RNA sequence: GGGGUGAAGGAGGCUUCGGCCGCGAAACUUCACCCC
């Protein structure tokens, strides 16, 4: 059998022919999350873009109102007073160009890296081959480079997410935990969607949000009307 | 229905209760792009 009984029971709960409203979906997610941990709620969308064109890629960040209920270890590389600013914002580890070494040597305990523009020359050359493969290399497009380092760190710690379409034109993002109250999930889902529409490429043709779905880490999906 | 590839989620998944699979890119699940 392709699925286990846990999952098969979940199938009973969803109507593949129904296009749910965000709120309907938000209430149903608690029931589609039966794995043995607090699953993450996800949103997926097929976009009306040509992923082959640089000017039609959809990429950006969005601060979810109620976060992801998750822990995120932030590493910040800064210069001068921004070192203080980064520590006072809560960065788990704050350093100067001298920390690139620790990582170069072994240190790999962090989930995100941010940097000020004035250390990017070093970060780029000395770390692109480590962080880059992992998609952790600081970059303006990922909102992880800036002189407003404290602000970036605060946003990330508070649950800001990144989104970038894949090469097939589909895009995906975590938007909360299945333990979230429905109302809060609805708020997060809507924020992600507005963020998405805010990134529709100027040249994209046809319907932007061709299809949108909500699901959980281990359960089935529910199609939704993004504008509900 | 059987599968591949991508991205995302993910620390657990399945079970005939013996164990099998995963915590490596890799289980499992989701949307896509494809093969049959
Ligand atoms: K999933
Ligand atoms: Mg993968």
């Amino acid at each position: 059998p392709k699925h286990g009984k846990r999952y098969r029971a979940l199938l009973e709960k969803v109507d593949p022919n129904k296009i749910y409203t965000i709120d309907e979906a938000a209430h149903l997610v608690k029931e589609l999350a039966t794995a043995k941990f607090d699953e993450t709620v996800e949103v997926h969308a097929k976009l009306g873009i040509d992923p082959r064109r640089s000017d039609q890629n959809v990429r950006g960040t969005v601060s979810l109102p109620h976060g992801l209920g998750k822990q995120v270890r932030v590493l910040a590389i800064a210069k001068g007073e921004k070192i203080k600013e980064a520590e006072e914002a809560g960065a788990d580890y704050v350093g100067g160009e001298e920390i690139i070494q620790k990582i170069l040597d072994g240190w790999m305990d962090f989930d995100a890296v941010v940097a000020t523009p004035d250390v990017m020359g070093a970060v780029g050359s000395k770390m692109g081959r480590i962080l880059g493969p992992r998609g952790l290399l600081p970059n303006p497009k990922a909102g992880t480079v800036g002189f407003n380092i404290g602000e970036i760190i605060r946003e990330i710690k508070a649950g800001r997410i990144e989104f970038r379409n894949d090469k097939t034109g589909a895009i995906h993002a975590p938007v909360g935990k299945a333990s979230f109250p429905p109302e809060k999930l609805a708020d997060n889902i809507r924020a992600f969607i507005r963020a998405l529409e805010a990134h529709k490429p100027e040249g994209a043709k046809g319907t932007f949000l061709r299809s949108v779905y909500v699901t959980t880490t281990m359960g089935p999906s529910v199609r939704i009307n993004p504008h509900s």
